[PDB]
């Protein structure tokens, strides 16, 4: 309701900043949390212009989101739920898109390009090993914060919540039996786009363009594409494992973590699965603070516990980094 | 004497259908005369058993009279001829809350709640009187008409019941480590694999051959579906333990959140059987009207023979 002498609205004990992203049944703003000083990205979705369809499956997306829990996807914080509206406190990535980012600097140096595609890799597998699969990836599901580091956006959430402009991003890292007519699930298929991701990042270009659709269509159905002079040998064996016409032959993405390229200057350290590790509930000093902020240690351990996405764990969870 | 070239009798039952036939055993749908009560009757050829088998046999009738559980199968009456043996006890008409998993999809965590706690209790009475399994498989949870659970051949051989069909999905990962594959810690892994099916309606651990099934066993990893409560995930955390020694212990598995959602006031804790009534007279003077004495009713009743008098009681109770 209104909260301090003539400051910015908000919403729950988050101060609304400035719409970041508009568009369709969605806004985006970027917010600060009153109790914490972290500031977030809320993704507001108008309940109101739904059917009870939608409503539901936007519910099991949500779910979806809670159980995602990885250093590079993007992070859900709290879930605010009015009549009219539902709020969901995201982490927020300062940095833009990553293919945004190649256009403005250039490709990347095979070195950094590495550090970001490990990311990349091992946020995707996590994804596919908890049976998530996207199959629509654009350049705007890859995120880069503040440390530019890899975060990805809306892994698994489908497009109906994120307007006319569904189709702009997905063809030139759609894969090919998409213009075959094969089937076109399965993580087969996200595979060819992070193939797609890695010739970006080291070319700073996509490898399959097009004036238009029929050209696209043209060159991925060929799957031929430069390799820069500048562009390791090894850079283009690992390319060779996720570009592969027949999706059977194209690399599992737990195999080409093994791969010789993804893994130099990494002797020690070879890329593997990502094991989640338990979230430790019971960080006393955080506990205290919170007792500080007004919340009893009772209420605390319930909202931790039952892990509800309310106030109390976002506090927690914010207190943080994350 | 006969019932007429219709449905033959033996003692106060009249036979229906078969439901069940194995070799050594079957199982006849029944009719109780005097009472209308429907029951189950294991048929035993003794005639075809050497003294070891006989045994065996005998042994599981003492364990089904000391064992009175609302979800364990009931002893109601004996009939033994030098060469035939009948057990009559509880029908379970619902079959395998397995194969009703498959059929009907995954029960809802509350509808899987109360279910759980009915077995959870029965397991934790055997173990109190006990009676160990070691052998967990879906054929030994059924369901009655009324969707309870009722567990059949728990503490038995399968000898009167092909065997190694059903549990090693619910054989406990020391089997595979040729250690010592006895103690309640056993049941409790299995039971661990049962919480999993009411709420998936699929197996954690699975494979296409034994050494498949094995690897999934002893690494004892298993997927969390995401319609999963993180109680639920939590519970199966406390019996889904590799180690035999932390692995929990029913007693204390009772106390859990997840086990007593819904029932604030009424938690779950060890069972209690009480002593049998002996004493109803209304049940009696319905009795005394089939012709029975008052006084052979107490016969019957507190030496507790499993004969027609004690039957027609207990069956007169539901």
């Amino acid at each position: 309701g209104a909260m301090g002498s003539d400051e910015q609205p908000h919403i729950g004990n988050y101060r609304l900043l400035k719409t970041i992203g508009k568009g369709n049944f969605a806004k985006v703003k970027l917010a600060r949390h009153i109790l914490t000083g972290r500031e977030v990205a809320i993704k507001i979705i108008d309940k109101t212009q739904l059917n009870p369809t939608s409503l539901q499956k936007l519910f099991r997306e949500v779910r979806i989101m809670k159980i995602l829990n990885h250093p590079n996807i993007v992070k859900l914080f709290e879930v605010i739920e009015t009549e009219k509206t539902l709020y969901l406190i995201m982490e927020y990535a300062s940095g833009g898109e990553v293919f945004d980012y190649l256009v403005a600097h250039g490709r990347m140096k095979e070195k950094e390009a590495r550090s970001k595609f490990r990311q990349i890799v091992s946020a995707v597998q996590y994804c596919h090993q908890k049976r998530i699969v996207h199959r629509d990836l654009k350049a705007e599901n890859l995120l880069l914060d503040a440390d530019m580091n890899i975060k990805i956006a809306d892994f698994g959430f489908s497009n109906e919540f994120t307007k006319l402009d569904t189709f702009c991003g997905s063809p030139p890292y759609a894969a090919p039996e998409l213009f075959q007519g094969k089937k076109y699930d399965g993580p087969e298929v996200d595979v060819w786009s992070l193939g797609v991701i890695l010739y970006t990042l080291v070319s700073g270009s996509l490898p399959f363009d097009g004036q238009n659709l029929k050209e696209l269509r043209e060159r991925v159905l060929r799957g031929k594409y430069r390799i820069p002079f500048y562009m390791s040998t090894d850079c283009e064996n690992l390319l060779k494992r996720f570009l592969v016409l027949n999706p059977i032959k194209r690399g599992t993405l737990e195999q080409i973590m093994k791969d010789r390229w993804i893994n130099a200057g990494h002797e020690e350290d070879e890329l593997k699965p990502f094991v989640e590790p338990e979230l430790d509930i019971s960080d006393q000093k955080r506990i205290d603070i919170m007792v500080g902020m007004g919340y009893s240690q009772e209420e605390i351990q319930e909202s931790l516990s039952k892990m509800k996405y309310d106030e109390i764990t976002a506090t927690y969870l914010l207190l943080g980094r994350k």
